[PDB]
């Protein structure tokens, strides 16, 4: 078994590092004054990047894998989307959800995701994808860590029999409570949704995840009271407001007066680049807003966003191939963070601020750790994000668990001349 | 003893007028046909401008004096205000709050100013500002009657113990209670505290003055909830809305809603034209917002509105010498009100209308109220705004307690020639 990583840099720190491992956890991290050979039971990070496991803090694996079954969506519309996904309800079975699910996590897996939190439909009495999806939470285990949010999609309180669907599917083992206040008929039952999710929340002792705010309507306000319950809760750090894209059109002095409360409440934000820049603008003509919601503000606050793929191959997003590198690329575009430190720490919206989003108790290159990390072939956050890297070796419990050969390139100039895309 | 105010004009009258005076009052009020000779025991106006005294309907006194201490705020921002303000808390004592408190009422004396309202930040366990501005009260009473806010700054319901805190300021002898909707984490908080203040005033026999809506958010409406339940209490004459700059940025057509309610409840309301100006549109780039609430629609539709300097010398206005004409001219700037008449009838915005704002029962040039009255140097209102004129003698109980000697000016030409600035 594997007894140490070595050459090894880490993000924010100077030189090479050499990680020791013990029974399937970290027992020490020592710096290292050159390159160390290599040997039997060593993995060589040959100078490239060692950061924990990435993490996909929002994704619908009940909905994954769909897109052109049995039709295409070709207008691209949230719309059309929807009578899509009508046509194919026919095939929406316990298999056909584990099947799909499991594809996109092996995807997961490849691209060193090891913590997934997966939103699932329960706005439906027999609860078809929940049962599915808890089964496949136990099936993957060994690989992924994975979360599953109970998701009242059509509503709590605008539903038949939502708030005990809720409720039933957190007796049978889901993780978080979600809610999506702007969806429900008025501004009262959204505020009502939500002190019935964190009651839930309190007699389950569970996370909560609220699709927030998810409209470019500038009156859209449900976050102020998710923060405002959890900060009365103390609860904060179990508390998740995803979407927020309503805060994209906000005034300024509103928002300002939120921020404080923001930052008081300590909950956490999920921004989604790749479905945000999709589908958030599609009311407006000319000049169209880009509706993602304040990421560059809440850094800079010391407020605690992410950034989750939300959608893979489906009705909704038919794009992606579940790589958090390319989730960071559009987010950093999107929301303006191009400088040279903003988008070389851009990893830590797709590694330690998403594992805070998940309440993970057990995360990050640290001694008395569980051996959970990823190898990039990179120099830093930089250079992975700039050439898009794969992941090299994944490690779970000190086990190479997934490894990705890279591509070679050659050109055929005067000479044959490889290309690594470094200058 | 003063016998006799003689030769004065008063605003909206013709001619010089005789006021006499009798037991530190006001006995009777006499047309004259001419200039009246000089005497012993008559104060001359010399034909100048006499008027009830400024009046001050909202300042900060607990903040007062304090900018540059320990440092200077540079920005001049809100938030770089709450820092330095901050810095200076091991300052922050019972006789420091005194002294400075009475540094700016003596500045106020010698402006002519009898009537003072002063917030006291009561969102602080050891209400300690709120303590030291008491006897400050009783000490300056001879000269200036000082009402006393109990302003829960952090929010009511956002703050810890904040209700508690507001009525122990009211069982200490707070003279009108306060709120901050705008404040609160959420606009349920903000309705909510809102019907605790009326509450807290109806149990004490109390004033309301809200700091309401100071905020450039068009969604912004507390003022509704203020002016309904005084309508409903059958108390607008007790309630004061300060602020209100939100309602710079309504949209019309519920403004025009708004104001029959406003009027149908007869609630006050205070504009604060330097700060407001200083302080609102700071969200906006190009083009900016000035801010201040509707003045010049209230004035038209005979709904009471006046003007405060709102802070004096600290973090958040630097500036000021606690001086209503100058409160008046940035107002009338800011809000178009420069027409010869809207400029003349401005004293009614630092003077009578605040007098409404205060709620005071003996105050006028009227036959039985107490002899309190000032003298300027100055033809009628637009003269006395025009040219800045100080307080020439004010005059309280039927004596002098505070007199300015003019500047003198010389410009030497072919030969000198004093300069007054009257054409
Ligand atoms: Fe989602
Ligand atoms: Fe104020
Ligand atoms: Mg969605
Ligand atoms: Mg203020």
């Amino acid at each position: 078994a594997l007894q140490t990583i070595i050459n090894a840099r880490l993000p924010g720190e100077e030189g090479l590092w050499q990680i020791h491992l013990q029974d399937g956890k970290i027992s020490a991290i020592d710096a290292q004054s050159g390159v160390m050979p290599i040997t039997e039971n060593s993995l060589d990070a040959e100078q490239g990047l060692v950061i924990p496991p990435f993490v996909e803090p929002h994704i619908h694996l009940d909905t994954t894998q769909t897109a052109g079954q049995p039709n295409w969506n070709q207008s691209g519309t949230l719309f059309e989307g929807i009578e899509r996904w009508a046509e194919r309800k026919a095939l929406l079975t316990h298999d056909d959800v584990k099947q799909r699910a499991w594809q996109t996590l092996k995807w997961q897996i490849a691209n060193g995701i090891q913590h997934v939190r997966t939103h699932v439909d329960v706005s439906d009495a027999t609860l078809t994808a929940l049962k599915a999806m808890l089964e496949v939470k136990q099936e993957v285990a060994p690989w992924i860590d994975l979360q599953i949010v109970a998701f009242p999609q059509e509503g709590i309180l605008s539903y038949p029999n939502g708030e005990a669907l809720l409720e039933e599917a957190l007796r049978l083992g889901a993780d978080v409570v979600g809610a999506i206040p702007h969806f429900e008929f008025t501004r009262e039952y959204g505020v009502e949704s939500l002190h019935k999710t964190f009651a839930l929340a309190q007699k389950y002792d569970r996370l909560i995840d609220v699709h927030c705010d998810e409209i470019d309507d500038e009156q859209s306000r449900f976050v102020e009271t998710v923060a405002a319950l959890a900060h009365h809760e103390g609860m904060g750090a179990r508390v998740t407001a995803s979407h927020t894209t309503a805060m994209h059109s906000y005034n300024g002095a509103y928002t300002s007066r939120l921020f404080r409360l923001l930052k008081m409440s300590g909950i956490n934000f999920v921004a989604n680049p790749l479905v945000n820049i999709h589908l958030q603008g599609r009311f407006d003509t000319y000049p169209k807003r880009r509706g993602i919601t304040r990421v560059k503000e809440m850094l800079e606050s010391g407020i605690n966003v992410c950034f989750g793929h939300d959608s893979v191959f489906d009705p909704w997003y038919p794009l992606g191939t579940a790589n958090m590198l390319q989730v960071l690329h559009m987010g950093l575009h999107v929301c303006q963070l191009m400088g040279y430190g903003q988008i070389n720490d851009g990893l830590n919206l797709i590694t330690h601020h998403s594992a805070r989003t998940l309440n993970l108790q057990d995360y990050g290159i640290a001694a008395g750790n569980s051996a959970n990390l990823i190898i990039l072939p990179a120099e830093n956050g930089f250079d992975a994000l700039r050439r898009q890297v794969p992941v090299r070796y994944s490690v779970r419990g000190g086990k190479v668990i997934a490894s990705t050969q890279p591509a070679q390139t050659t050109v055929y100039l005067e000479q044959p001349e490889a290309i690594d895309y470094k200058r």
